[PDB]
Protein backbone atom coordinates (compact mmCIF):
# COMPACT_ATOMS: atom_id res chain seq x y z
CA UNK A 1 0.00 0.00 0.00
CA UNK A 2 1.46 3.59 -0.77
CA UNK A 3 1.17 6.66 1.53
CA UNK A 4 -0.25 9.83 -0.07
CA UNK A 5 3.15 11.25 -0.05
CA UNK A 6 4.31 8.63 -2.65
CA UNK A 7 1.38 9.09 -4.83
CA UNK A 8 1.52 13.12 -4.09
CA UNK A 9 4.88 12.70 -6.17
CA UNK A 10 2.71 12.05 -9.78
CA UNK A 11 2.39 15.28 -11.47
CA UNK A 12 0.27 16.08 -14.60
CA UNK A 13 3.14 16.88 -16.97
CA UNK A 14 3.05 17.55 -20.96
CA UNK A 15 0.47 14.99 -22.31
CA UNK A 16 1.25 12.66 -19.45
CA UNK A 17 2.81 12.24 -16.25
CA UNK A 18 5.91 12.77 -14.31
CA UNK A 19 7.35 11.73 -10.83
CA UNK A 20 9.32 13.39 -8.91
CA UNK A 21 11.92 10.81 -7.52
CA UNK A 22 13.14 13.49 -4.65
CA UNK A 23 13.15 17.70 -4.24
CA UNK A 24 15.68 18.17 -7.30
CA UNK A 25 14.82 15.31 -9.77
CA UNK A 26 12.29 14.74 -12.04
CA UNK A 27 11.71 11.62 -14.43
CA UNK A 28 8.90 11.08 -16.86
CA UNK A 29 8.38 9.66 -20.46
CA UNK A 30 10.48 11.65 -23.53
CA UNK A 31 7.16 11.34 -26.25
CA UNK A 32 5.28 13.41 -23.37
CA UNK A 33 7.72 16.11 -22.79
CA UNK A 34 7.04 19.45 -24.05
CA UNK A 35 9.18 19.82 -27.46
CA UNK A 36 9.80 25.13 -23.88
CA UNK A 37 11.99 27.81 -22.27
CA UNK A 38 11.58 26.88 -19.35
CA UNK A 39 10.44 23.84 -16.93
CA UNK A 40 8.26 24.59 -13.87
CA UNK A 41 9.34 28.15 -14.29
CA UNK A 42 12.64 27.15 -14.05
CA UNK A 43 14.89 27.24 -17.25
CA UNK A 44 16.80 24.66 -18.64
CA UNK A 45 20.15 26.27 -18.03
CA UNK A 46 18.31 22.35 -15.05
CA UNK A 47 20.43 18.97 -15.83
CA UNK A 48 18.36 16.92 -18.42
CA UNK A 49 19.09 13.36 -19.57
CA UNK A 50 17.01 11.75 -22.74
CA UNK A 51 17.96 8.33 -22.98
CA UNK A 52 15.33 5.60 -25.00
CA UNK A 53 12.08 7.18 -24.15
CA UNK A 54 13.21 7.61 -20.46
CA UNK A 55 13.96 11.52 -19.26
CA UNK A 56 15.22 12.88 -16.19
CA UNK A 57 15.21 16.84 -14.97
CA UNK A 58 17.77 17.46 -12.55
CA UNK A 59 17.06 20.57 -10.95
CA UNK A 60 19.49 22.99 -9.26
CA UNK A 61 16.71 24.65 -6.59
CA UNK A 62 14.35 22.18 -4.51
CA UNK A 63 11.16 21.85 -6.13
CA UNK A 64 9.19 19.57 -3.71
CA UNK A 65 11.55 19.85 -0.75
CA UNK A 66 8.39 18.59 1.71
CA UNK A 67 9.86 15.30 -0.24
CA UNK A 68 12.69 12.50 1.03
CA UNK A 69 14.08 11.08 -1.52
CA UNK A 70 13.83 7.72 -3.08
CA UNK A 71 16.11 5.46 -5.05
CA UNK A 72 15.85 5.30 -8.59
CA UNK A 73 17.02 1.78 -10.00
CA UNK A 74 17.62 1.46 -13.37
CA UNK A 75 14.68 -1.73 -13.37
CA UNK A 76 14.14 -4.30 -11.04
CA UNK A 77 12.50 -10.17 -14.04
CA UNK A 78 9.51 -11.74 -11.84
CA UNK A 79 9.46 -8.41 -9.30
CA UNK A 80 5.35 -7.62 -8.46
CA UNK A 81 5.43 -3.21 -9.32
CA UNK A 82 2.60 -0.87 -8.83
CA UNK A 83 2.03 1.84 -11.47
CA UNK A 84 0.74 4.43 -9.76
CA UNK A 85 -1.57 6.21 -12.62
CA UNK A 86 -3.44 9.17 -11.85
CA UNK A 87 -6.22 9.64 -13.80
CA UNK A 88 -7.50 13.73 -15.05
CA UNK A 89 -10.96 12.54 -12.91
CA UNK A 90 -8.40 12.26 -9.87
CA UNK A 91 -8.60 8.80 -9.37
CA UNK A 92 -5.84 6.64 -8.35
CA UNK A 93 -5.29 3.38 -9.89
CA UNK A 94 -2.49 1.32 -8.72
CA UNK A 95 -2.15 -0.92 -11.01
CA UNK A 96 0.13 -4.87 -10.22
CA UNK A 97 2.40 -5.41 -12.55
CA UNK A 98 4.83 -8.96 -12.55
CA UNK A 99 8.09 -7.36 -14.65
CA UNK A 100 10.02 -9.50 -17.09
CA UNK A 101 12.78 -8.97 -19.26
CA UNK A 102 14.61 -5.87 -19.82
CA UNK A 103 14.70 -5.30 -24.41
CA UNK A 104 14.96 -2.58 -26.53
CA UNK A 105 12.47 -1.77 -28.73
CA UNK A 106 11.64 0.60 -31.22
CA UNK A 107 7.54 1.70 -30.90
CA UNK A 108 5.97 3.84 -33.37
CA UNK A 109 9.52 4.99 -33.97
CA UNK A 110 10.59 5.48 -31.27
CA UNK A 111 13.56 4.17 -29.82
CA UNK A 112 12.40 2.15 -25.97
CA UNK A 113 14.99 1.33 -23.84
CA UNK A 114 12.37 -0.30 -21.16
CA UNK A 115 11.05 -3.24 -19.07
CA UNK A 116 8.00 -5.56 -20.22
CA UNK A 117 5.58 -6.76 -17.57
CA UNK A 118 2.21 -8.52 -17.35
CA UNK A 119 -1.24 -7.15 -15.35
CA UNK A 120 -1.59 -9.21 -12.63
CA UNK A 121 -7.85 -2.49 -14.95
CA UNK A 122 -5.78 -1.69 -18.15
CA UNK A 123 -3.96 1.17 -19.05
CA UNK A 124 -4.97 4.46 -21.55
CA UNK A 125 -3.72 7.11 -23.70
CA UNK A 126 -2.15 9.63 -21.35
CA UNK A 127 -1.02 7.37 -18.57
CA UNK A 128 2.55 7.48 -19.67
CA UNK A 129 5.05 8.73 -17.60
CA UNK A 130 3.92 6.81 -14.49
CA UNK A 131 6.25 5.51 -12.05
CA UNK A 132 6.64 1.40 -11.93
CA UNK A 133 7.25 1.26 -8.02
CA UNK A 134 8.28 -1.31 -4.99
CA UNK A 135 9.18 -1.37 -1.80
CA UNK A 136 12.23 -2.76 -0.04
CA UNK A 137 12.07 -2.43 3.66
CA UNK A 138 10.00 2.74 -1.67
CA UNK A 139 12.01 2.66 -4.95
CA UNK A 140 10.92 3.56 -8.34
CA UNK A 141 11.87 1.43 -11.15
CA UNK A 142 10.57 2.99 -14.91
CA UNK A 143 8.39 4.79 -16.44
CA UNK A 144 5.29 3.92 -18.01
CA UNK A 145 5.59 3.73 -22.30
CA UNK A 146 3.51 1.73 -23.95
CA UNK A 147 0.80 -1.23 -23.87
CA UNK A 148 -0.19 -4.02 -26.07
CA UNK A 149 -3.19 -4.15 -28.51
CA UNK A 150 -4.68 -6.57 -25.60
CA UNK A 151 -2.30 -6.83 -20.38
CA UNK A 152 1.65 -6.43 -21.21
CA UNK A 153 2.74 -3.14 -20.18
CA UNK A 154 6.27 -1.59 -21.27
CA UNK A 155 7.94 0.96 -18.79
CA UNK A 156 11.11 3.11 -20.20
CA UNK A 157 13.98 2.41 -17.90
CA UNK A 158 17.50 4.23 -16.89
Amino acid sequence: HAPPTLWSRVTKFGSGWGFWVSPTVFITTTHVVPTVKEFFGEPLSIAIHQAGEFTQFRFSKKMRPDLTGMVLEEGCEGTVCSVLIKRDSGELLPLAVRMGAIASMRIQGRLVHGQSGMLLLGTIPGDCGAPYVHKRGWVVCGVHAAATKSNTVVCAVQ
